[PDB]
């Protein structure tokens, strides 16, 4: 069959132009294109994480009202994915703000997600991912954040979805053990929670580069984590990961993805950094036909399927 539960792609798009709130479709930011999908899809991969941006979907205040164009352009790209049978990572993008501020409120934090994940609730094949990347925040808050987000989500009945925690710094594999230790104090009625990471493999590990820092750095910067799942006995998913189009940066990919492998028992697959239908040029591109990573990596990742 397989060496992990899932391995697939993020769909970018509708995340983009985030200066622009709400801003308009097919001008700042657009929706995943479901054909692509398809194709990836045909390809063996059976995860996607889709952004979206919690301004864009409950405006004003995140104890609103959804945004109904928003959420059903969203909606639509979401429930071709389960259509097919594939797990839909539903992904806030937000790195822990709502128009710009850090979040702090863990009540208006649980009605975002009570009204998000009501409209989710008898789809079996959503995953739930509390929020993208929180950074630059108490951890504390970060924890409760989190928490808040667990309860509302199955507040609203939706009982049967995964739900994707990420941690502060970025949510880093590499410095999982020197800031998100906490994060093991988090519930959940279902017991479904999987902590999501993210790890590139460039100098700062920021992912904004085509070049690694080394052909084996991949596998170095997943080892801590991977201890931490064994050591406190949770679950984890690399949901965001690239590398360049060279040799050296898919060597470490391939080590990476080997030492994960390894450590399934823990680990339930990975998420590449990106696809959708606006990447052009990027460095990262996994959307067909032409995308750089789609002509670099597909090939190296279904190794992995
Ligand atoms: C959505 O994806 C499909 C398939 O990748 C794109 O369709 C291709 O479009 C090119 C350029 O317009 C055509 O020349 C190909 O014949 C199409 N291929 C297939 C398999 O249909 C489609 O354009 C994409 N939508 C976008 C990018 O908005």
């Amino acid at each position: 069959a397989s060496s992990f539960e899932w391995f697939g792609s993020n769909e970018s798009g509708a995340e983009f132009g985030s200066g622009n709130i709400p801003g308009v479709e097919g001008t700042d930011y657009t929706f995943p294109n479901t054909t692509a999908i398809q194709i990836l899809i045909d390809a063996g991969m059976n995860i996607f994480r889709v952004p979206f941006l919690m301004e864009r979907m409950i405006p004003t205040e995140m104890t609103g009202s959804l945004d109904t164009a928003y959420f059903e352009g969203y909606s639509e790209v979401i429930n071709y994915i389960t259509g097919k049978g594939a797990h839909a990572v539903v992904d806030p993008h937000n790195f822990g703000r709502y128009y710009g501020t850090p979040i702090s409120s863990t009540s208006d934090f649980q009605t975002f997600w009570s009204t998000l994940a009501s409209q989710f609730k008898s789809n079996d094949l959503v995953i739930f991912d509390t929020n993208n990347e929180y950074h630059d925040m108490d951890e504390s808050v970060v924890v409760a954040l989190n928490q808040a987000a667990i309860d509302g989500i199955r507040d609203a009945g939706a009982t049967t979805q995964y739900i994707f925690v990420e941690g502060n710094a970025y949510s880093g594999a590499w410095t999982w053990t020197t800031y998100n230790t906490a994060m093991v104090n988090l519930t959940d009625p279902s017991d479904l929670i999987v902590y999501e990471m993210h790890q590139y493999l460039d100098s700062a590990g920021s992912g904004t580069s085509d070049q690694c820092v080394s052909s084996t750095v991949g596998q170095e910067r997943v080892v801590d984590a991977t201890t931490w799942l064994q050591s406190n006995g949770k679950l984890g998913i690399l949901g965001e990961f690239a590398g360049g189009a060279n040799s050296v940066c898919e060597e470490a990919v391939e080590g990476m993805l080997d030492y994960l492998a390894e450590n399934s028992d823990v680990w339930l697959g990975a998420s590449w950094w990106s696809a959708g239908p606006w990447w052009q040029d990027y460095i990262y591109s996994m959307e067909p036909p032409n995308g750089i990573a789609y002509e670099s990596y597909l090939s190296i990742l279904e190794t992995y399927f």
